[PDB]
C-alpha cells in the first residue's frame, strides 16, 4: 500500500502545563506528528511574538517554546496551532509567598 512516510498530522503530545518561579527559563514542548512544520504560537489569545523573553523553536515533531527569565506577565495559557489542529497549556509563574503553608 501507500506507507505514510509523511506522518499524518496529529497532536500526540499536547502542550504541557509548566510552572516555574520568575527568573527561570522555560521551554514548553508540543509533539506535532508532522516533521519540520511550523505553527503559530499564542499567549492568552494573542499571537506570540518571539521578542526578548520569548523564543520559538521547532524540531521534527515537537515544537518548543522558550521563555528566558519568565515573568508572571508571560503566564496564563499558551496555545500552539497549526491550521486546524491546536493545543494549549497553562503556563504558571510559581509565585505567591502566602501559599498557605510555608
Amino acid at each position: 500500500g501507500i506507507d505514510p512516510f509523511t506522518i499524518e498530522p496529529a497532536w500526540e503530545r499536547h502542550l504541557q502545563d509548566v510552572t516555574l518561579k520568575e527568573g527561570q527559563t522555560c521551554t514548553m514542548t508540543c509533539q506535532f506528528s508532522v516533521p519540520n512544520v511550523k505553527s503559530e504560537w499564542f499567549r492568552n489569545g494573542r499571537v506570540l511574538k518571539p521578542q526578548g523573553r520569548v523564543k520559538t523553536e521547532v524540531e521534527h515533531k515537537v515544537h518548543k517554546l522558550t521563555i528566558a527569565d519568565v515573568r508572571a506577565e508571560d503566564q496564563g495559557q499558551y496555545t500552539c496551532k497549526h491550521e486546524d489542529l491546536e493545543t494549549s497549556a497553562e503556563l504558571r509563574i510559581e509565585k505567591g509567598e502566602l501559599r498557605s503553608g510555608c
